[PDB]
């Protein structure tokens, strides 16, 4: 080919035949349908022919994070395929919708206590399992969080990050959903695990108040509220337990925010663990493996 | 009944009344106003196996007897639980009664004298070839005239490693023995382990294995590593506390060895009748054949 994108430069990877129609947008999200039996799957595209090679190599690291992770309350992977230009990973459709929509359909009634504390175990064992690994999830939301037909909760996997560089999670917060951006991105610091723990505790406080705990009339004094750390408190008809624990959840401080193990540990939350992992996987992750920086 | 089970058993018309949680629950009997402890079981949502160990296991907490054990009263079935009916002990928990000292240390010859009750509780279950799951001072109980009784709810005829392990991470973890920490069998020196644990509960008023984590405690008991005992303990005591914590199973006295150990067994006379010691230590045979 006499040149001056050449051809051949698509990218082409598949693990299996099956092919999926295309019903709906749903948000990045699209669900299908499989040709082969008509079960529904999500299907999260990626444009990839517009990165660098650095960039597609970090992708491809990310997508071999999310194809080997397996939890009961994180949204499960099927396979992924390139084709076109871009990178589309196909997961499980949670027939329930997203905490998000759950959450507007209450119309100003307030959740019963037991049923915050079910579900927000639920998200703190999916964070636990990514955590444990060393993975920063840019991505804690009640828009990405969902429920199975039986009522689970699963958290999107899509999202999880080896690495997070702050100028750019600060762009993404002014151009999308700005609700869960950490006081140390506001002030452009590292973002870390705390950095999680505290969108962690914007989607609680969400499950307690039907509300965003930081909302302000503009982008620039939303940020000036995150900083200050001043949220409108929590009903009081709520046990001090979990008061308490939305109030640390929020400290300014990164370092002053409990680990998620430290919240699973807590009495009120622990005793549930139980309705929501097998004694294989309680075993196995609060017990026997050994997780660490060092290789 | 066309388509597309419930048992019922009890053994007395003697009815109970609910007073308090302490799934325990503190009752009263309405024929004569005594108080007594009722654990409750879910049935029906167990599978076959699972319902047949079950009923395995309260037969042999039925037929259970002994000065040092609660005693169990009966049973019944309805609604789809199980029902274990047993003596309240009025004296409450050793867990609680140790907080109470407020620091204060045992003396020895008290701490002895519990001790060697709880070991002849416990060489009664284990000469029948049973482990019990929940030596625990939050499972052992004095009397109203001070006896000491091991709960009898808690005895098993196997038990699985990785359930005994899920189960420390979500309860109770500060009886969990080395072994159980590496996902090996739980055995009968496990329940020695937990004993150990007890001992070391009644000399120091603390826990022998404490840590900032669930991670961490276990590397701890693996270790093997705690805070040594009073040193105004007599030797024979410090050295049994030592032995029990021994990191290989097969390396911990039996119960049996326990107690002939000489300043253990000068006391089981004042618990134990003549004819209770012939036959608990002498007479009656127990096998693995079968
Ligand atoms: C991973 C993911 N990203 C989206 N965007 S949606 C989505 C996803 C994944 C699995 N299941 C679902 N279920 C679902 C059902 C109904 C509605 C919505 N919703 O995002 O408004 C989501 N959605
Ligand atoms: C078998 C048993 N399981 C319990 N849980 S409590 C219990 C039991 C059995 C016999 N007696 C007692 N007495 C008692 C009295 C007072 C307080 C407590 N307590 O465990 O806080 C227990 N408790
Ligand atoms: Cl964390
Ligand atoms: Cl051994
Ligand atoms: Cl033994």
């Amino acid at each position: 080919h006499h040149h001056h994108v050449d051809l051949g430069t698509e990218n082409l990877y598949f693990q299996s035949m099956e092919k999926y129609v295309r019903l709906q947008k749903i948000g990045k999200a699209i669900l299908v349908k499989s040709t082969e039996d008509g079960r529904q799957y999500v299907i999260k595209e990626i444009n990839i022919s517009r990165m660098s090679s650095k960039e597609r190599e970090e992708s491809r690291r990310e997508v071999a994070v999310l194809a080997n992770m397996k939890h009961p309350n994180i949204v499960q992977y099927r396979e992924s395929f390139e084709e076109n230009g871009s990178l589309y990973i196909v997961m499980d459709y949670c027939e329930g919708g997203d905490l998000f929509k759950r959450i507007n359909a209450q119309k100003g009634v307030l959740f019963q206590e037991d049923q915050i504390l079910d579900w927000f175990v639920q998200i703190c064992l999916a964070l636990k399992h990514v955590h444990d690994r060393k993975i920063l999830h840019r991505d804690i939301k009640s828009q990405n969080i969902f429920l199975t037909k039986d009522g689970t909760v699963q958290l999107g996997d899509f999202g999880i990050a080896r690495v997070l560089n702050s100028t750019v999670e600060l762009a993404r917060a002014c151009i999308g959903t700005p609700y869960y951006l950490s006081p140390e991105i506001c002030e452009n610091k590292p973002y870390n695990n705390k950095s999680d723990i505290w969108a962690l505790g914007c989607v609680l406080y969400e499950l307690c108040t039907l509300k965003h705990a930081f909302e302000a009339g503009s982008m620039k004094n939303l940020v000036l509220k995150i900083i200050s750390g001043s949220f409108p408190p929590v009903s009081l008809h709520y046990s001090y337990d979990l008061r308490s624990l939305v109030s640390q959840l929020f400290k300014r401080n990164p370092r002053d925010r409990p680990s998620v193990n430290s919240i699973l540990e807590k009495g009120f939350i622990a005793k549930r663990i139980e309705k929501f992992l097998s004694p294989q996987l309680i075993a196995e992750e609060f017990c026997l493996k050994t997780f660490s920086k060092f290789g």
